[PDB]
């Protein structure tokens, strides 16, 4: 039994999901809920300046996704997938938590921004990087040392979801269960059934992901919705998971390894660093901020044996500290998940020994060398 007294926070990373937003796209019924753009005002508390630029860097790369949303006008006059003051406030609240824990608890960072404390790295996508501003509002309370500066990644190298265009491997393990996944045993009739009950066209294209996106977003909004949409939530949420977990399953490693394991072997980098007492503490932060996908966040989750076969919700957060044994020297990781102590795959205990945690996610860890390699056929 450990003595939690004698415990030193060293590090913390967390990963992040952005906050409530307005859908991708809209279901393909003749009536929707509006999407007001009186959602996208700011709160005030979150108002914080910052800058983008690339991992260099560097410019700010040019975002395909930020297009491609912007050609879907919903209903009331929002564009598709932009994060709300609903979820502005999901992200501020997160922010509060962190500062709560890290801040007040005790004193591991400052009460103000400190460049040097902090790295930040979001996906290049409006809402990320909105709901970064949020949670760096709430974590500082608005206030800075120096300029607040966000890194992002062209999208066609992006590590923070699985990166089906430019790895090839992966797109080719796994595009024959990504064609016949609504197509499932038990998915397709629930499906079928959802779709009835809702009056929607036997024509229109329309899977789990779809119906959750939806369900999610009216939902975490409190609009009208569909009373039948409200009476299989659950279910919809359970067949989203399960087409998922259909098309990228726990069963296949190199698949999981292509999908996560890029970014997992940034966050056991960050762990190392620590190993290294001497060498670059210029290059060490106290506080890593990787905003994330749910995308991300299924497959991640299951490389850790954490995975609660939820979908990972608006504004959810990953947490991992790192301590060092002020008397053994022992060094100790504890995860979080929506504030939750959790215990990973390999591990005895919620404190688990760095060694037996960082065997754990090598299973599963993939070099930048390794990657590059199956990224390509040739």
């Amino acid at each position: 039994p450990v003595d939690r007294s004698l415990l030193k926070l060293k590090m913390v990373q967390v990963v992040f999901r952005h906050g409530a937003r307005s859908p991708l796209k809209p279901l393909p019924l003749e009536e929707q809920v509006e999407w007001n753009p009186q959602l996208l005002e700011v709160p005030p508390q979150t108002q914080f300046d910052y800058t983008v630029t690339n991992l260099a860097g560097g410019p700010k790369p040019y975002s395909p996704y930020d297009s491609q949303y912007h050609e879907t006008t919903l209903k009331g006059g929002m564009f598709a997938g932009q994060l709300t003051k609903v979820g502005m406030q999901q992200m501020f609240a997160l922010g509060e938590r962190l500062r709560k824990n890290y801040v007040e608890d005790i004193p591991f960072l400052s009460p103000t921004f400190n460049p040097q404390e902090v790295f930040i790295r979001s996906t290049n996508i409006f809402r990320n990087l909105e709901s970064t501003r949020c949670l760096l509002a709430g974590l500082f309370q608005c206030q800075k040392e120096g300029p607040i500066i966000i890194h992002t990644d062209e999208a066609d190298s992006e590590v923070l979801y699985p990166n089906y265009q430019s790895c090839w491997s992966l797109r080719q393990r796994t595009r024959g269960r990504r064609q016949t996944a609504s197509l499932q045993p038990g998915i397709s009739e629930d499906l079928k059934k959802v779709k009835d009950r809702m009056g929607i066209d036997s024509s229109d294209k329309v899977d789990f992901f779809i119906l959750l996106d939806n369900v999610a977003a009216e939902q975490a909004h409190n609009l009208p919705s569909c009373p039948m949409l409200k009476r299989f939530a659950r279910m919809i949420e359970q067949r989203a998971v399960d087409t998922s977990l259909y098309i990228l399953p726990k069963e296949d490693r190199e698949s999981l390894q292509m999908a996560v394991g890029p970014f997992l072997h940034i966050l056991e980098s960050n762990l190392l660093k620590a190993m290294d007492s001497a060498t670059a503490p210029d290059k060490i932060r106290k506080l890593y901020l990787y905003a994330a996908h749910d995308v991300t966040f299924i497959p991640l989750l299951m490389t850790l044996g954490i995975f609660d076969h939820k979908w990972p919700p608006f504004a959810v957060d990953l947490t991992m500290e790192l301590y060092q044994h002020l008397e053994s020297k022992e060094w100790f990781v504890q995860l979080y998940y929506h504030g939750k102590e959790q215990v990973p795959r390999g591990c005895p205990d919620g404190l688990c020994p760095l060694d037996m945690f960082l065997n754990a996610m090598s299973v599963y860890t993939l070099s930048p060398e390794k990657y590059h390699a199956l990224c390509s056929q040739t």
